[PDB]
């Protein structure tokens, strides 16, 4: 192996105390930068919560719960009567009714300001069995998944693009579907990607890899049983498909991004990337993109490799820095394999520290990397904004977000300074497909949105103060270290696989 490739392999399951300790000073924001990041993060998160005055309304709510010593159930019932009184048209009649003599339709809506279904479930199940369960799972998947899908076909998705593109947003389209099980499956995904590139490229119409739309691909869709595939078959079979798609993207001058999937496929994906970057037909073209996952211990070492690869292959790589979408499966996988450790961190704050350290590394080499900072986290965003320094220029970096998750945060970000925005571009990741391709993506979105460690989950918890929500991760790790006795201890509820 090369020097940088060898270092990747060595860090695979590095002990967490060691990995976190090494990243801390790389992630630490200088005090004035940290202060500016905090104020911006606080401001972004405040406007998120208090959209339609959610906090101020909740304030007046509890203020009346106190002054009368009323319950919360006593609060709703009072508003319901108050609402019915405000529907009496003439004030003299309303006043006279209140004085001389003194319904719950919208009681549910008022309660938002403040057991037998189990029987119905046990009854319905035994009667109708697994077919009812299977249809209910398919149905709930489609209902919950709709908010995350931009269109059923690439033509439909593309037809919706101008609305946000004219506001300064960009797109990366994802043809849903992954983990091809058969040769026919992988061939169908290949044809779907080719069709999509033709459509996106014609719509891009020469706007180029920065301003114009691009595509995101999953290597697992292009090779049957990719999860266990050997190097020889992957190079023989998957790589010609990857090359073919990338040459076509180059012909239309659109970005083509290689998504990151499970951690045991990182190595083969670097082998594919290495070969791709030296294709003569791609010389002098900078549209190749690659995702790296900050929750992996290998991430900073992958960056050193990518920096060297951009230098040797004489290109600027588009690098999407993410935290990562497969954490729950990574933990379970590692516990089943009984190895010396985990390839990912076990405390969420460590992943945040890793992301900040990795972001600094990426921003230091603008000639070699175009960083694409994917996050829905207001502190992460504000930190990157400050770390990128003074004198932003559009080609310095961009943000990215997922369709159906990013809008309220990035509405404050993309657009004119005169309109109160930060004037930084954001590329929306846009899944395209029908219900038959949605399951795996939807599940990952449920895990993301439902975890009590996720920013998008914590910002919806109005009992968590804004200052705790946007707390600096480096300081959080040092507070843990002072309490627990050393830096970077694993999650107490996630022991090592061999324990
Ligand atoms: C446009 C875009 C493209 C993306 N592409 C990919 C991709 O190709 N591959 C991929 O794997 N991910 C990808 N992601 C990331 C993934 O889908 C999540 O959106 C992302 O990790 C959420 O980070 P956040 O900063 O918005 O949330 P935050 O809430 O600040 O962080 C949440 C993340 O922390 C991590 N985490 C949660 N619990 C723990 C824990 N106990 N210990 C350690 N870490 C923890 C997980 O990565 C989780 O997603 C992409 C994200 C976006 C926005």
């Amino acid at each position: 192996q090369s020097v940088s490739r060898a270092a990747i392999t060595a860090a695979y399951r590095r002990p967490e105390t060691e990995a976190v300790s090494m990243l801390l000073e790389q992630a630490r924001l200088p005090q004035p930068v940290a202060e500016q990041a905090h104020k911006l993060a606080y401001q972004l998160a405040d406007k998120l919560r208090n959209q339609k005055n959610a906090s101020g309304r909740a304030g007046m709510v509890q203020g009346l719960l106190q002054e009368f010593s009323l319950s919360s159930q006593e609060g709703v019932a009072l508003m319901c009567l108050a609402e019915a009184l405000l529907r009496i048209p003439d004030k003299a009649t309303r006043d006279a009714l209140i004085r001389d003599k003194i319904l719950f339709v919208n009681a549910a809506t008022w309660g938002l300001l403040f057991a037998s279904l189990s029987r119905s479930l046990n009854r319905i199940i035994g009667k109708s069995g697994e077919p009812l369960i299977r249809k209910g799972v398919d149905m709930a998947m489609r209902l919950m998944g709709e908010q995350f899908v931009t269109g059923e076909t690439i033509a439909e998705a593309l037809a919706n693009a101008r609305k946000l593109e004219e506001k300064g947003f960009r797109y990366s389209y994802d043809m849903l579907g992954e983990a091809a099980l058969t040769a026919a499956d992988a061939q169908a995904y290949m044809v779907s990607y080719q069709q999509a590139i033709h459509a996106i490229g014609k719509a891009s119409n020469g706007r180029g890899i920065y301003e114009g739309p691009g595509i995101s691909i999953k290597l697992s869709a292009l090779h049957p049983r990719y999860s266990r595939a050997q190097y020889d078959r992957v190079m023989e079979e998957l790589y010609p498909r990857l090359k073919s798609l990338t040459l076509l993207a180059r012909q239309y001058d659109i970005g083509i991004n290689i998504d990151a999937e499970e951690s045991d496929r990182l190595e083969i994906s670097l082998d594919l990337l290495e070969k791709l970057c030296f294709e003569p037909e791609l010389a002098g073209w900078n549209g190749i993109g690659f995702v790296i996952q900050a929750y992996q211990k290998r991430c900073p070492l992958v960056i050193d490799y990518l920096i060297d690869l951009a230098t040797r292959s004489r290109r600027r790589l588009m690098i999407r820095l993410v935290k990562g979408a497969y954490w729950d499966s990574e933990i379970k996988r590692a516990q089943m394999d009984g190895l010396e450790g985990y390839p990912v961190y076990t405390r969420k704050v460590y992943t945040d520290v890793s992301y900040l350290a990795c972001a600094k590394k990426l921003l230091a080499v603008p000639n070699l990397i175009y960083p694409q900072f994917a996050t829905h986290n207001a502190h992460t965003l504000a930190a990157i904004y400050q770390l990128a320094g003074q004198n932003y220029y559009p080609g310095q970096y961009e943000f990215q977000c997922l369709h159906g998750m990013g809008e309220p945060l990035y509405e404050q970000v993309t657009g004119k300074v005169a309109d109160g925005k930060l004037n930084r571009p954001c590329r929306i990741y846009a899944p395209v497909g029908t219900h038959e391709t949605l399951l795996a993506y939807l599940v990952r979105r449920l895990l993301e949105n439902g975890a009590n460690t996720s920013f998008v989950n914590r910002i919806a918890d109005t009992s968590l103060p804004l200052d705790e929500l946007v707390a600096d991760p480096v300081t959080a790790v040092e507070k843990l270290a002072q309490q627990e006795g050393q830096t970077g201890l694993p999650h107490p509820k996630i022991p090592l696989p061999r324990d």
